[PDB]
């Protein structure tokens, strides 16, 4: 299955913090990255009194559960980062799509419950998938199109 993986950090220097996690979702079992999406700059969602963020997307190739994916990036985030709300954030990580599944339990909504409204979350990601297609049938470009997001700029 390829799963797609959105990274955020607003650390001042926040690419060591990033590769680190990077490197961290190739080590993943079962698992290998296919492609990553350029490093963008993001001013932060929330409060304007902190530092940018850093943006970018996954696409993992894994035969993992969903589930066990989630056990594997919360993992991640508690060994790479530290500390809420509105930020700031030492590592997220959000699983935006899971092939063509839709997950809807206590623990994980697939797609990612927000994306939709975070052009943080999806220019970059349609810099790597520009065809996705969600599933049900709604499409990455149409949601850009509709929604206007300002493009970003890279980090
Ligand atoms: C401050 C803010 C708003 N401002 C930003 N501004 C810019 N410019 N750039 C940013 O990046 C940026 N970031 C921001 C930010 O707050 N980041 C948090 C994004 N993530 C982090 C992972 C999960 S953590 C909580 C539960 O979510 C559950 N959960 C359910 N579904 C899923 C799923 N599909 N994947 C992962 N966890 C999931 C788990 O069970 C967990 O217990 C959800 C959270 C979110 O999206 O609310």
């Amino acid at each position: 299955t390829v799963a797609y993986i959105a990274i955020g950090s607003n650390l001042a220097s926040p690419l060591e913090q990033v590769n680190a996690a990077l490197k961290a979702l190739g080590d993943i079992p079962e698992s290998h990255i296919l492609t990553v999406s350029s490093f963008y700059r993001t001013p932060p969602l929330g409060p304007q009194d902190q530092p940018d963020y850093l943006n970018a997307a996954v696409a993992l190739e894994t035969s993992l559960a969903p589930e066990e994916l989630l056990n594997h990036t919360q993992r991640i985030e508690l060994q790479q980062g530290r500390v809420e709300r509105w930020g700031p954030r030492t590592l997220d990580l959000d699983i935006m799509l899971f092939g063509n599944e839709v997950i809807n339990t206590e623990r994980l909504t697939v797609p990612h419950y927000d994306m939709k409204n975070r052009g943080f979350m999806l220019w970059p990601l349609f810099e790597i998938a520009p065809e996705l297609v969600f599933p049900d049938g709604e499409m990455l470009r149409q949601i850009l199109h509709t929604r206007a997001f300002d493009k970003l700029n890279k980090w």
